[PDB]
């Protein structure tokens, strides 16, 4: 799947994962605002929601 | 003064940061989002744009 991808500072670009899901990285506490996307699919918990999508491209807006 | 003080993934709380200012901590970079707030005023960089302030209260929003 084509993913965007950036972690809290990087510029965000696009990216191919391939056979990997993209990752959306939430917080969950108000402000709610996403901290992350990617490839893959790492672990939520209790102050992140963590969205697991394998498509459409660009799913993990 | 008091500021709104959060961590990327800490939940909002209310802070009295006294004789210090507040600081809101945002990427510059798109999407732009504010990545922290609290007392006192680190430095921004390149992908981080750092706004201090005194007054008024709640001033980092």
């Amino acid at each position: 799947t084509m993913c965007y991808s950036h972690t809290t500072t990087s510029r965000a670009i696009l990216t191919n994962c391939g056979e990997n899901s993209c990752y959306r990285k939430s917080r969950r506490h108000p402000p709610k605002m996403v901290l992350g996307r990617g490839c893959g699919c790492p672990p939520g918990d209790d102050n992140l929601e963590v969205k697991c999508c394998t498509s459409p491209d660009k799913c993990n807006y």
